[PDB]
């Protein structure tokens, strides 16, 4: 005795053994006929012939067991039902015949007929289904949605990016078609409706979206034909219902879809659509059939090192009474041994703020095929705010952010705090596609990444699924700075490098068991006063600086090795000096762990340390760890114009690289 439900409207088919009726029905679909409606004369039994292409079943009162009629005469009282089915599309009104007739012992024969007369119609909203070409036919009812390899309902790409110059805002603001082009960005649906007009003069197709999606999804149609001008919004936030406009030939329309939202926090992704059938000539107003499909938002990806460069961002900036064009030399140098696009903002744009890592991050989006990529605008709003909105976003290029609440944001809202993985697969469960690494205040504690907002956003993907390391203790507190991966021809493969004081204070030691014993910090060049190897290691200050920080990055060490399913085979530690100002960790010199990556290359900011026999030692230990691999370092000199403001390469450029080849649709989240 449950209070209240809503419940599926039940139509059932009145018969006349007085006068023929007429009935309505969609492919596929039962036909509830009543046959206790009108009986004639004390009637014990009945037998209903129908033709041609017409099916006759009896239905008991449970869910299950057609039992098709034979032309054997069947009992009048059973439990109670009949259900007629067209197979195909009629081509007239009224072209389906049944006829039933009524028995009893109570001879000769029939002791009254009822005449039924069936218009065949095909109502099938239609989608992409297996993923593909364009629309597939599935009735065959499956799943608004699957997982696997396996197959599932169909994807749809929100729509961001400016094939149109004609407006600021990407296509996904606007309430009307712009360019053409921008149909590519758009999955297909076809409405599949077949039959006599003269059925469609009275009944009606409504195509109709949930107001929970209403604002996830534009839906765009041509009345008119192919040509810009003819493009109407049919669906939208405000629109949720279209009367479908359907001129007496025309079988088949094809509807254009466009997702408005990202998947977030008050959203997992799914979007249904609806074509249904109603008969206005009645109040209540009855739906005689419904068909609805369904839509998944193609998820935002992150692209990890690994990942072959494409475009290496770097802006001009000058002041500090100087200029820091020969590091731009350095990295047009070091863009164009890799094969990749260098790309430097110049001083106009970024109104000197150099650090292009913070304020976005790059990625994509895709579909059976429309792929693009898209930026991800971080909240930071310092000099560079405009830069992915204006500068970015363009044609194939998309566009999307989060805003925050007050007072954001903080420092580990700077993009610099957002990487992910390599593909790695752990305890048996896979991440094909890697695992998104964001840091945050050590936990039971402290500022997070000051965006709930960016982090909602980033679970919600329900792809890389991001992992939370701690990286508080550092004074900019990036993941970016103890962290990183570099490309490798085995194993998995690849190798994640992580800053280790104490590596660091090893190699000190051990060229102190050298001669070699007093080679100094800085040498290279300075004004900065000089210092040793040996008062390093005499000094204890600095070393429990170290032994703290290198405590932290044990830490973040046992996390990374959970979470990524790592073994000590894979991870590289790469001597790095802190120490400690008001708490928190800086870099004593500059930070090599914070680098770019590009394919075997790697350009990392040139430490100045102990000089023994005309190198840099501690250029050579990573050299000595790295080159083995393939990994070709060259060292630049970031220091007066980055690591004097307390950062390095890597958190001076931003790197867009090639998407994955695997297919997001094809893991198992
Ligand atoms: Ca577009
Ligand atoms: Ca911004
Ligand atoms: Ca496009
Ligand atoms: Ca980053």
């Amino acid at each position: 005795h449950i209070e209240g439900r809503h419940m599926a409207p039940k139509r059932v088919v009145q018969l006349s053994l007085k006068m023929p009726t007429h009935a309505v029905c969609v492919v596929g679909v039962e036909a509830h006929v009543d046959i206790h409606s009108d009986v004639p004369k004390g009637a014990n039994s009945f037998r209903v012939s129908g033709s041609s292409g017409v099916e006759v079943f009896m239905v008991y009162n449970r869910t299950r067991v057609k039992e098709p009629i034979g032309k054997a005469r069947w009992p009048l009282d059973t439990d109670a039902d009949m259900v007629v089915s067209v197979g195909t599309a009629s081509k007239e009104l009224k072209d389906f015949k049944v006829r039933v007739s009524y028995f009893g012992e109570q001879e000769d024969q029939a002791l009254g007929r009822s005449v039924l007369y069936l218009t065949g119609v095909d109502i099938s909203l239609e989608v992409d289904t297996g993923r593909t070409g364009k629309v597939k036919r599935s009735q065959g009812d499956k799943k608004t949605w699957r997982w696997g390899p396996e197959g599932y309902g169909a994807i749809l790409l929100v729509n961001c990016d400016r094939d149109n110059h004609r407006s600021a805002e990407p296509d996904l603001t606007h309430s009307w078609l712009m360019s053409l082009a921008d149909l590519q960005d758009m999955s297909p649906m076809l409405l599949s409706c077949n039959g006599p007009d003269k059925l469609f003069d009275s009944h009606k197709l409504v195509l109709n979206v949930p107001f929970s999606d209403s604002k996830r999804v534009r839906v765009f149609c041509a009345r008119g034909g192919n040509s810009l001008s003819d493009y109407k919004q049919v669906l939208g936030p405000q629109c949720l219902s279209y009367e479908v406009e359907r001129q007496p030939g025309e079988q088949e329309i094809k509807f254009y879809v466009e997702g408005l939202t990202f998947p977030d926090a008050d959203f997992l992704g799914l979007v249904s659509l609806s074509v249904s059938l109603v008969d206005p000539g009645t109040l209540p107003e009855v739906t005689l059939f419904t068909d609805t499909v369904g839509f998944r938002m193609a998820p935002w990806i992150m692209t990890p090192n690994t990942q072959p460069p494409e475009e290496l961002y770097v802006c001009r900036v000058m002041d500090t009474h100087g200029s820091n064009e020969k590091f731009l030399e350095d990295m047009s140098y070091l863009t164009l041994k890799a094969n990749c696009k260098l790309t430097i903002c110049p001083q106009v744009e970024n109104r000197n703020d150099r650090w292009i890592q913070d304020e976005m991050e790059f990625g994509y989006i895709e579909a059976p095929h429309k792929s693009f990529p898209v930026v991800f605008d971080s909240p930071r709003n310092r000099g560079l705010k405009d830069f992915p909105y204006k500068r970015i976003l363009g044609p194939d290029f998309g566009y999307v952010t989060r805003e925050i609440p007050l007072p954001g944001p903080s420092s580990l809202d700077s993009f610099g705090n957002l990487d992910v993985s390599p593909p790695v697969t752990v305890g048996g469960t896979e991440y094909p596609l890697g695992r998104i690494l964001i840091g945050s205040s050590f936990p039971k504690s402290g500022g997070r990444q000051m965006a709930r907002a960016v982090r909602n956003f980033l679970k919600a993907q329900q792809v890389q699924a991001p992992v939370e390391l701690y990286s508080d203790w550092l004074s900019v507190g990036h993941v970016d700075e103890f962290l990183t991966f570099v490309p490798t021809s085995d194993q998995k493969g690849f190798r994640l490098l992580l800053a280790s004081p104490s590596a660091c204070l090893k190699l000190f030691q051990e060229k102190k068991e050298e001669g070699y014993g007093e080679a100094a910090q800085f040498d290279g060049l300075k004004h900065q006063a000089k210092r040793s190897i040996n008062e390093m290691l005499a000094d204890r200050h600095l070393q429990r600086d170290n032994l703290h920080a290198q405590k932290c990055i044990d830490w973040n060490r046992n996390v990374l090795k959970r979470e990524l399913g790592l073994a000590e085979s894979d991870i590289v530690d790469i001597p790095q000096l802190f120490f400690l100002k008001n708490f928190y960790a800086e870099a004593f010199f500059p930070d090599m762990v914070n680098m770019v990556v590009l394919g075997k290359y790697l350009g990392i900011p040139k430490p100045y340390g102990p000089i023994i026999n005309g190198r840099c030692c501690l250029e050579e230990k990573v050299q000595s760890l790295l080159e083995p691999l393939g990994l070709h370092c060259i060292f630049i000199d970031d220091y007066l114009s980055y690591h004097e403001l307390q950062g390095e390469i890597h958190c001076g450029t931003n790197v867009r690289r090639k998407p994955f080849p695997f297919k997001w649709w094809n893991m198992v989240p």
